């Protein structure tokens, strides 16, 4: 009804991701009453958008084992796409593809302990030869050979974001082994799935910030002006970082981050300077959004701030905020678990005239955040998430989250038997058989506080 | 239980410190079914592993004498681990040392006024000659010519930290003797065992400190992110200072102090760069542990502090804290007896989320207490420190100390006659006769206090 910015919609590219039976890195498969209606013909490059951003790029072909409504494709493009099966992905026509004259790749350090040889030739120059390939910038790829498979990066490409691999193409592979933590970190990096309790708070986000930037055309034919300052509040830990996490990822817009803290440790001037930089650089990257994490240490009320610096790093912002003409397209968010604490000046129209309520997390929130924190768990059999959402009342998400590392830490102490610190490593066995019981989570819950 | 953590665990290669037939300070003796089980055969250089960091290398003999869950050891190798007898050792195979080329070893002062002679001829090379010593840095070995025995210290070797002493091997004595007082505050560096009462809470320091940091692969397989701000917290004088030493020796990870009036006793802006000092060096030395002293004095509530530089530190350490991605592996551990007086944004998720109550000790903790501190006292016979520990229901750990302190005046006060504050020294049989008294405890008591 009002969630209704975040319904689905079917649309004739819009498909289901199935497993691929063409096992190749660079292909992706439709059924051919699909190919049709698209009017996309066998061999073409096509460009395919997951979750978070994230893009790949890839050749299509026919298949009858392949469902109308579904996509093949292997494990390592759902990878670069951020999508288990059965996610939906759009495909769309892509034949303004370069061939690509130098790229840089690079591998994976756990992927690569012992005897380089050489990794092009090895590697790469199998992977590549007459394959005439599309790959885009930041697809981690897997490659085969002899002993055993590599994974590289694609850190660098010739045309912009995406080229085909010709016979052309400089392949450069020289460089640091990229470690395996970082794209840890970047798999990892937060998204709107990653969030949770907070569907109708998350659709007045898309309202408020993303609909106003990538559609200002509906508010000038409608004859209205969009809100250009929207406050995020609550309680401590209830999402509102992870929010401002998730829109970075996830946004069509240019995205500034200020940390209020950030701000505050820096020398006096070196700060109103950086908060200027932030506006102008939003502004210079024209549809744009401004996140002031943490908004109550830079701007708090003008009569309770003892020191003349913060007085003026307040009127530096309202300024700012005022500053940005009506065709600017930038929207300013912040965050606040004090918001009564900011000045009101800021929350005054044309300023953060819109506030959402990231609240306290009901029953049905509470299991939707224990689901999105042991995603990566092993979990028992005998674990009910939804007898855990009810016996947690108070609890918010940063509770829940801290609910779920100590049911963990405590399945850990379980098997403190087999462990020991002195080692040097953990024992393989003893590694696999981790799973975190339902009696864990009790003792989680035994344990528990809200922030009280 | 939860105590898991800290439990013994028996293993092939962990043996109680018994005395040694081989007299030789090279030597370790086995019995001969422990020899066999670990692999290790006779003459073989091993490495031995003892409390606070502390590490030997030695020849492996067999003995027919030693028990098979038992090591013999003289109190060289002894002193070296920083064991006394019947403590638990690793001992490990050690076939990678290289024949040192360079090693500098310098004697202790008061075992070497008069007659120097020469320190190698007379000392050095009839206890290398042909012996194919092992030696690490940092060992404190005896040495017997002619009229008495001289005590020496290895204060750099050729390969890293251990290399065997072949005929190859320049013995390097020129240099300062070595202050006897030095050893003695390395001997009595603080650790484990020094700190009682806190079991249950030296249980959650190496849950939350030293396993995530040398054990991540057991969070990252069970799919949980390592808790990353410590704070502990309690009342004045119950060993939070003490356990930060005990950390700083006894964890395999670096070790960055910070010291509350440290920082601020620093120019404005000077300060702020020794804690991003602090952060960068713990980042730079991969597996660390920041201990931020008294962060009361550093990180107080925003609200109630007047100077625009300290309201400053506390966003420059929020920054810091938030600025460690995941793969940092740093975890920062703070103390403080006044928590509720802390930036309350410091105490949130992400930051100092966890606690450790270090709390005032029952009499059992009492006891320990007394026990740690009266081991280096000379008691009477009739000293019952069980009736000490229950006399004494305010106590924490500072009132035992200063209690014990006023105990041994006491016994100085008793010994007043045969001693003069005007003489040069003290009377060589006044100093012997000094032991302290249970009465000397029940003056002590008498006059004894909590910090009310
Ligand atoms: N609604 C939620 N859904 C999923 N995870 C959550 C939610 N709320 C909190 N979490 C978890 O708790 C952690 C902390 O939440 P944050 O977004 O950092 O808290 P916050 O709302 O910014 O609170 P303040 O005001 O900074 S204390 C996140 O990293 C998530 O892992
Ligand atoms: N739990 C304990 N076990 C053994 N000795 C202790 C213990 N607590 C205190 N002591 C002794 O008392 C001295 C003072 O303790 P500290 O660790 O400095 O106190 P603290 O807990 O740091 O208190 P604050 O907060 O600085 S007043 C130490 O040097 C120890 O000798
Ligand atoms: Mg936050
Ligand atoms: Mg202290």
């Amino acid at each position: 009804l009002s969630t209704a910015i975040l319904k689905q919609k079917n649309r004739p590219n819009r498909l289901i991701v199935d497993e691929a039976i063409n096992e190749d890195n660079s292909v992706v498969s439709l059924s051919q009453p699909k190919m049709d209606e698209l009017q996309l013909f066998r061999g073409d490059t096509v460009l395919l958008k997951g979750k978070k951003r994230r893009e790949a790029v890839c050749i299509v072909l026919s298949d009858d084992t392949c469902s109308d409504e579904k996509i093949r494709m292997n494990a390592v493009v759902r990878n670069n796409l951020r999508v288990r099966l059965g996610d939906v992905i759009s495909i769309q026509p892509c034949p303004d593809v370069k061939y690509g004259k130098r790229i840089h790749v690079l591998p994976i350090d756990d992927t690569v302990e012992g005897i380089t040889g050489n990794l092009f030739e090895v590697y790469l120059k199998p992977y590549f030869l007459e394959a005439y390939r599309p790959i885009r910038k930041g697809d981690i790829f897997l490659v085969r050979g002899g002993m055993r498979a590599v994974e590289f990066k694609v850190v660098e490409t010739d045309p912009s974001p995406y080229c085909i691999v010709a016979p052309d193409t400089v392949i450069h592979c020289e460089g640091e082994p990229i470690k395996r933590e970082d794209e840890e970190e970047s798999l990892n990096e937060v998204g709107y799935d990653d969030i949770g309790g907070c569907r109708k708070q998350l659709a007045q986000i898309k309202e408020m910030v993303e609909l106003p930037l990538r559609h200002p055309a509906l508010f000038k034919a409608i004859g209205v002006k969009p809100p250009r300052g929207i406050l995020l509040y609550g309680p401590p830990g209830t999402g509102k970082t992870l929010i401002a996490r998730a829109v970075a990822n996830e946004t069509g817009a240019f995205f500034f981050l200020i940390n209020g803290p950030e701000i505050m440790s820096k020398l006096a001037g070196e700060s109103e300077s950086n908060l200027r930089k932030a506006f102008e650089e939003a502004e210079k990257n024209a549809p744009a959004i401004i996140f002031i994490d943490e908004l109550d240490a830079i701007a708090p009320k003008r009569e309770k701030t003892h020191g003349e610096v913060e007085r003026r790093i307040v009127s530096q912002l309202l300024t700012l905020m005022d500053g940005l003409k009506q065709r600017a397209h930038v929207i300013v968010m912040a965050a606040t678990n004090r918001p009564n604490s900011i000045d009101p000046a800021l929350r005054r129209f044309g300023r953060f005239d819109r506030e959402v309520d990231i609240g306290i997390p009901d029953a049905t929130g509470r299991l939707e955040i224990l689901q999105i924190h042991t995603k990566n768990m092993k979990l028992a059999d005998d674990v009910d998430l939804e007898q855990v959402a009810n016996e947690t009342h108070g609890h918010v998400g940063a509770d829940l989250a801290a609910l779920c590392s100590e049911a963990a830490l405590q399945a850990i102490r379980k098997k403190m038997d087999l462990i020991d610190l002195e080692d040097e490593t953990i024992d393989a066995e003893v590694m696999n058989s981790l799973a975190v019981t339902m009696d864990d989570f009790r003792w989680a819950l035994s344990q528990s506080n809200p922030s009280a």
